[PDB]
């Protein structure tokens, strides 16, 4: 359960970013500070992976050997996340660069917590001159394990294999093509319902759509994601808007969309908010996508849960918080939109993406 980059970009076709949470130390910070304490960039500038704070482990409590005249009020500790900055993913060069540089921070990371235990990363350059660690905030602190011992148990520091995600970024107007390997890979998403694409044809004969193929692949992506989340709501107990699962004799068995037994549920989880993919379309293909959604929801699930499902996306809400609503795909100068994805787990055909201790 994690947040990726934010700010907006840009590729030619499809984009591959890489998680991975570190095991064997953790990062000590001031209550509330932003995920972000540093990055690590190649020698000639290109930015690879962002250094964050993952999961929450108790507050920090300062080893009193370690007593240095300091704050370390309201410190709390939680473990490292490596969090790459996206690339093309036929991109090799840049693929291969970040995990190695990845590999490389590891190392830098045992020695740290080896002669430098409890004390902050310092912005160094690797010892071959190839990649350079940025601190973007220095009030932060590195310690073995869970940071309650001034000592380190002599841990090297590795790529956790449970600790991997990876997020694919594609032109929306592509999902339901099979154009591409990834975008096969993507539709093979088990909440995923292709089959609506044939079944819009059949809805809309008698209508004289801007392109219909354009609309068919919309109406199944957004039908597929409305669809999966009544059946998560029902699944889980989530409140949905105005939707209370124990009107429907359904215990809550959640914290809500954003819990991570959700977020796994999903397998292959959007990333990117649902009511943007209607950018896509002409004015009137999208009223006719919209109009045919409801009663997709209202053969299968209640009046109540349908409806708040429906005005829930339409009215712009997230598939699971924070969404990357501002990636762009194509053209420079005239940009596609693109549609963000989270494998939860990483399949065998991206696991090359990863860096393998």
């Amino acid at each position: 359960t994690k947040a990726t980059p934010d700010f907006p970009t840009h590729f030619p076709k499809s984009s591959i970013g890489i998680e991975n949470e570190l095991a064997g130390l953790v990062v000590a910070m001031p209550a509330n500070s932003a995920q972000k304490f540093g990055y690590v960039k190649s020698a000639q500038g290109d930015a690879l992976f962002m250094l964050t704070k993952d999961m929450n482990q108790g507050s920090y409590q300062r080893p009193p050997s370690l007593q240095d005249g300091k704050n370390y009020q309201n410190w709390q500790t939680h473990t490292v996340e490596l969090v790459s900055y996206p690339c093309e993913m036929d991109d090799k060069a840049a693929v291969e660069t970040r995990k190695q540089a990845m590999l490389w921070l590891a190392t830098h990371f045992t020695t740290h917590i080896d002669q430098s235990n409890h004390q902050p990363l310092a912005p160094i350059q690797s010892e071959d001159g190839r990649f350079v660690i940025e601190i973007t905030n220095a009030k932060h602190v590195i310690a073995a394990g869970n940071g309650i011992s001034a000592e380190s148990q002599g841990q090297t520091i590795t790529m956790t294999p449970s600790g991997q995600q990876a997020t694919v970024g594609v032109a929306a107007k592509g999902f339901g093509t099979s154009a591409t390997p990834e975008l096969r890979l993507l539709e093979s998403a088990p909440w995923y319902q292709k089959s609506l694409k044939s079944q819009f044809a059949s809805l809309t004969s008698a209508e004289n759509l801007d392109d219909k193929e354009l609309a068919a692949n919309v109406f199944a992506y957004l039908t597929s994601i409305y669809l999966k989340t009544a059946e998560l709501a029902k699944k889980f107990g989530i409140y949905i808007n105005e939707w209370d699962p124990m009107s429907e004799q359904i215990t809550p068995n959640a914290n809500g969309l954003t819990d991570p037994k959700v977020k796994n549920a999903w397998e292959i989880l959007p990333r990117t908010k649902p009511s943007k993919i209607v950018e896509i379309l002409s004015k009137s293909d999208a009223k006719a996508v919209m109009k045919h959604i409801k009663p997709q929801l209202q053969s299968r699930y209640s009046e109540s849960l349908s409806k708040n499902v429906f005005q829930y996306f339409q009215d712009g809400g997230e598939v699971a918080g924070h969404g990357i609503n501002n990636a762009t795909v194509g053209d420079k100068h005239s940009p596609e939109l693109a549609i963000l994805f989270e494998f939860r787990t990483v399949p065998n055909e991206l696991q090359s993406y990863l860096p393998k201790t």
